[PDB]
């Protein structure tokens, strides 16, 4: 699995174990995120934040 | 297939028939979605209404 | 004047010559209004787009 | 009074009356600016979200 | 002079002789402030530890 | 292993090989430390800086 990171190359391959691609951002902000990656269990999103996970390359 | 949704908690599980999650927005404003939620036949778009489809969890 | 906006920090002053605040809703989605903000003249209505103004603050 | 912005050319000149530079963030993530530019009045702050308001040319 | 703080309300208004805001941080690690406050003299940066100081309000 | 972190979502998942949790922390500033996270060998505590470790989920 490949996914996508906020920094350039903009890209990375995940370590084994970590098999979700992630995003996180201000559900009032959705154009700009702030954190992007590679993860092992999605994290639970509220009212003001929201995390999108997904396992399909670079989906996120 | 779980859909997001504008509603609290923000997600639903679909009901038997509808195997797809949308999106409905206006051009020039990706912000601002003004439909979410899942659906059967996938509409088509015009100059100023934009839709997107997909088929996995919490993809919209 | 100052009126009501979808984007944080969801209440904007108008400049000097907008003398309105408005709503803007598209037929094929009538609970969810697109836009909110400070205007000039108040658009005719269509068979697409219904519009509202009103001229104190926060009306909108 | 000029400030930055998020887009190129990352910077402009404030209108009369938006007197005030501002960013807005992820009080968890500072480094990542959500919104960037001129304002009049600084948005209240809460435990989640942060505005920071400056009146130096590019201070934001 | 108000200056940013680590407490709720995450401000503070300085007292008699305290003239500047300052923050501390590690070499590496800038979005873990250790330290945020008034100070009266502005103390000297080594390799690992950096300080910055400032005179206007909320400016840390 | 899970350990906790200083930054969202404030949980990590350790890799194979790192089976302590850690918490890290300046002299200069004793009520805040600059990092927590995942290790392998425990680091001797110097002049400068405090390290403590432990083997259970979220003990640091
Ligand atoms: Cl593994
Ligand atoms: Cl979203
Ligand atoms: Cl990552
Ligand atoms: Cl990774
Ligand atoms: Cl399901
Ligand atoms: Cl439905
Ligand atoms: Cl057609
Ligand atoms: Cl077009
Ligand atoms: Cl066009
Ligand atoms: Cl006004
Ligand atoms: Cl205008
Ligand atoms: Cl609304
Ligand atoms: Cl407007
Ligand atoms: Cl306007
Ligand atoms: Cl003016
Ligand atoms: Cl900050
Ligand atoms: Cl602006
Ligand atoms: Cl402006
Ligand atoms: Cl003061
Ligand atoms: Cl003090
Ligand atoms: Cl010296
Ligand atoms: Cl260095
Ligand atoms: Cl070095
Ligand atoms: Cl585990
Ligand atoms: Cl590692
Ligand atoms: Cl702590
Ligand atoms: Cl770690
Ligand atoms: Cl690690």
């Amino acid at each position: 699995l490949k996914c996508n990171q906020l920094i350039p190359p903009f890209w990375k391959t995940c370590p084994k174990g970590k098999n979700l691609c992630y995003k996180m951002t201000m559900r009032a902000a959705p154009m700009v995120p702030v954190k992007r990656g590679c993860i092992d269990v999605c994290p639970k999103s509220s009212l003001l934040i929201k995390y999108m996970c997904c396992n399909t390359d670079k989906c996120n």
